[PDB]
DNA sequence: GACTAGGGAGTAATCCCCTTGGCGGTTAAAACGCGGGGGACAGCGCGTACGTGCGTTTAAGCGGTGCTAGAGCTGTCTACGACCAATTGAGCGGCCTCGGCACCGGGATTCTCCAGGG
């Protein structure tokens, strides 16, 4: 089983947001 | 002077491109649920770092003083800024590229988990 303790993939996700600058709200129910 | 001829506007028919609704198909994001585990937090012990009482002094407020150099207003002028337009060029309004950006693949590189022994 390819589960990774919790938090684990959450700095790598997080880095990936922090780097990215797109919108992050869904358009058509804002 | 009477009637004639031709062409763009008045009237009208053709085209036809442009969209209003609904509905189906299909991918992507959102929605929901479970095993398990790591984060939250109680119970507690302590020590040591402040919470507090009292002695013994420097210091801001006290009380007053003798002025002293910087701050407010009185003329006064004069260098300068807000009053027409010709201009004419600094720059913007509209278009046409090919290049850097968009983005994904092959690979080297690197970041992480485990079940064992070492």
């Amino acid at each position: 089983p390819h589960r990774y303790k919790p938090g684990t993939v959450a700095l790598r996700e997080i880095r990936r947001f922090q780097k990215s600058t797109e919108l992050l709200i869904r358009k058509l129910p804002f």
